[PDB]
């Protein structure tokens, strides 16, 4: 599982 | 599993 956090 | 903290 993915997180992106920009 | 991935996260990316730009």
């Amino acid at each position: 599982s993915n997180q992106n956090n920009f």
